[PDB]
């Protein structure tokens, strides 16, 4: 039903242009919309969704991989198929944890591997918000030792800035296949994709809708903005639909996220109209540099990634948590 193409990673590997998120927010982690994530899920994968992006942190990871295995019963899907993604939070940061936080989303997920696992932030941070001031380099040790032992066939990072990449890629043994960031109409982060780009990286987008959606002095576009309508009559697509493909179109990975079946449909058909010279000028500007998502209380930790905010405690939400 829908066709969502592929990009090329580092190692060899492809990943689907578009993926299936599945983090329902902290809004105090809300579980309401659990069983609407999952039969979305299974609707996603129906149509052809292959890219699913989970983490340890989401705290679905045992119910997506039920989802998975129902999928495959099914004959929906083989395992070879999809794309799945977690990651490793704040407190698994010596190289010996990758392995255990890995090994352990795996049994959640009941998977032999993951397509790919994600550094979640290059912050080192114990679960009581001691800053353990654990290099990301001593860190990625570890995400290359998982590669080795086949737990996952590609590591990547999430949140590196330019300067974290560029390190990185110094230093590594295998270089990160990925690395996910926000990418949206307001934060382009022209620099740091240029960047991950000419070094064969691949990003990858999360609240690739910044502020537009619903979910308050935010800046323009909105829903309702005549540009962005415009351009939708011009080539037939909605709104969110033009965001999406614009993404596309600068070679950037979107996952959306939804749990409204006619919203996974709509994200997926995007991929049929190249938007001219004219309309990504119009899409650029704007870009201002408003960051939808600025974690504050980590500021203070080594290797935050964003500009500091000067003049500024961790909610316990953001640190302890069940799965399932
Ligand atoms: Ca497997």
């Amino acid at each position: 039903k829908v066709n969502v193409p592929n990009f090329k990673l580092n190692n060899g590997d492809e990943i689907p242009a578009l993926g299936y998120g599945t983090w329902l927010g902290v809004s105090d982690f809300d579980g309401t919309d659990i069983p609407k994530l999952l039969d979305a899920l299974s609707y996603a994968i129906d149509i052809g969704y292959r890219h699913i992006d989970t983490a340890h942190f989401y705290r679905v990871e045992p119910e997506i991989g039920q989802v998975v295995q129902e999928k495959i019963n099914e004959g929906v899907v083989r395992r070879e198929d999809l794309f799945i993604t977690t990651k490793v939070w704040q407190h698994y940061h010596r190289a010996a944890d990758v392995e255990v936080s890995l090994r352990a989303s795996l049994h959640r997920l009941g998977l032999d591997h993951v397509n790919l696992v994600l550094m979640h932030w290059p912050m080192s941070i114990s679960q009581e918000g001691v800053d353990e001031k654990i290099d990301y380099l001593e860190t990625w040790r570890g995400f290359e030792e998982v590669l080795k032992k086949g737990l996952t066939k590609a590591i990547g990072v999430s949140n590196f800035n330019i300067e974290q990449m560029k390190r990185l890629l110094t230093n590594c043994n295998v270089p990160p296949a990925v690395n996910q960031i926000e990418v949206n109409l307001n934060l382009s982060q022209a620099d740091l994709v240029d960047y991950c780009q000419a070094n064969e990286v691949v990003v990858v987008a999360y609240s690739p809708f910044g502020t537009m959606v619903p979910s308050l002095n935010s800046p323009e576009p909105k829903l309702d903005n005549p540009a962005m309508l415009a351009i939708g009559r011009k080539y037939g697509k909605t709104v969110t639909q033009v965001n999406l493909g614009y993404l596309y179109q600068r070679g950037i990975v979107s996952i959306p996220k939804t749990v409204t079946k006619s919203r996974v449909l709509e994200n997926a058909s995007i991929f049929d109209f190249q938007l001219d010279d004219e309309d990504v000028a119009t899409l650029a500007q704007f870009d201002n540099g408003f960051r939808t998502v600025r974690p504050l209380f980590w500021q203070p930790y080594e290797n935050y990634p964003f500009d500091v905010v000067p003049g500024q405690d961790i909610p316990i939400a953001m640190r302890k948590w069940k799965n399932g």
